[PDB]
């Protein structure tokens, strides 16, 4: 049912299959100048079990006065290593601040597989500690993809994924085959790709047969979707197969199935640092009536303080397709955060997360506006 009951149940399960593995102490000896290197050396040898234990992390030439400091400073940095890009083990879709990372198919080589293992295992880790008690919570620093997300929870791929995974693919590609005829295009159910010099270097197909298979009307949906599957999960099977080998030895996979794409961000990454005072200050409001731009908008800020900070994750979620702001806050966001006024009347709210926005009906009251906006997210 409710996002904390499946938290719960997902930790205490946690603390149970993790129950004969005790928090005993390990050493790890790091270096903050090479620190995923530092940090794959010290745990190479470590058991499954070992992975349970309480990790003492010693930044090298560094005193600090407990363990619970260089600990969570370890998990940050060790975080950031592994999803922010930029040592290209996982990647973005376009080269911008706000895109969801994602794992990297076309990596510099020396990234080996493994390296996916120890990242599922750090996610693991995670995860359990979190499940010891408030006081022990390590929350994963990453924006992933929803698609990433899928894959963890199990799901099989859809084109809904490209809006919030790569966004310019779905506005222009992806949305041009939902609202036009595919009579003229000469689609095949096959990807051509180029050389450098603009010559025809490989022909992948979506299915056996696919590159003699025509897109048609009929079956554009079926193309879209064996679109998702091959440039989404196709291309990164091996990468996600080992992140997944790394994740079930501390978390397995039978748990995670209770969570959908954005709930198991939330249990990862937290509710986050949601400012509305932030949220207000770099929202543009387009459109709409006086009684919209002067009295429901009001309104709508007033909710906004109300709501919960899960409440606001999912807005969040709603809005942009993350729990998490950019790196910059509402500032970092691809298309400024706008607020559109819908040219309807008491009905749901909608988004579009590819250009972030929030489409807002007017309303007549403010119990109306609170009602409303929190079924849209929920």
């Amino acid at each position: 049912e409710t996002f904390q009951d499946k938290v719960n149940f997902f930790q205490r399960e946690l603390r149970q299959v993790h129950m004969k593995r005790p928090h005993s102490k390990v050493t790890l000896k790091v270096s903050r100048h090479a620190l995923l290197e530092s940090s794959l050396k010290a745990t190479r040898n470590f058991s499954i079990s070992d992975w349970s234990k309480n990790f003492e992390v010693v930044f090298q030439d560094e005193e600090a006065l407990d363990w619970g400091g260089p600990r969570r400073e370890w998990f940050e940095l060790i975080c950031k290593a592994l999803f922010d890009t930029t040592n290209q083990l996982f990647t973005r879709f376009s080269d911008n601040n706000q895109a969801l990372v994602h794992p990297n198919p076309n990596r510099p080589a020396h990234l080996r597989l493994k390296m996916y293992e120890f990242a599922g295992r750090l996610v693991g880790k995670c995860l359990y500690e979190s499940s010891l008690g408030g006081a022990y919570k390590q929350l994963v620093r990453a924006r992933f993809t929803r698609s990433f997300l899928a894959q963890i929870i199990g799901l099989r791929m859809h084109y809904k994924y490209f809006e919030t995974d790569d966004p310019e693919f779905y506005k222009s590609k992806v949305c041009f085959i939902l609202n036009n005829d595919m009579s003229e295009m000469e689609l095949v159910f096959a990807e051509e790709k180029y050389n450098k010099s603009g010559q025809l270097d490989k022909v992948v197909e979506l299915m056996t047969g696919g590159a003699q298979t025509p897109v048609t009307n009929a079956n554009k949906i079926f193309y879209l979707n064996l679109l998702a599957q091959y440039r989404l999960a196709s291309q990164v099977k091996e990468e996600v197969e080992h992140f997944l080998k790394g994740l079930n030895e501390l978390v397995p996979e039978n748990l995670l199935a209770i969570f959908d794409e954005n709930e198991l961000e939330l249990l990862m990454c937290g509710t986050g640092d949601i400012s509305v005072s932030d949220f207000k200050a770099h929202a543009v409001v387009v459109g709409g009536s006086w009684h919209f731009r002067e009295k429901v908008m009001r309104w709508f800020w007033t909710v906004v303080s109300s709501l919960t900070q899960e409440e606001l994750a999912r807005l969040l979620q709603f809005t942009t397709g993350s729990s998490q702001l950019p790196p910059g806050g509402f500032a970092a966001l691809c298309p400024s955060f706008q607020i559109i006024a819908a040219p309807t009347h008491s009905t749901l709210p909608t988004a579009h997360t590819c250009f972030n926005q929030l489409c807002l009906p007017t309303y007549d009251s403010y119990e109306e506006v609170h009602r409303m906006l929190q079924l849209a997210i929920s």
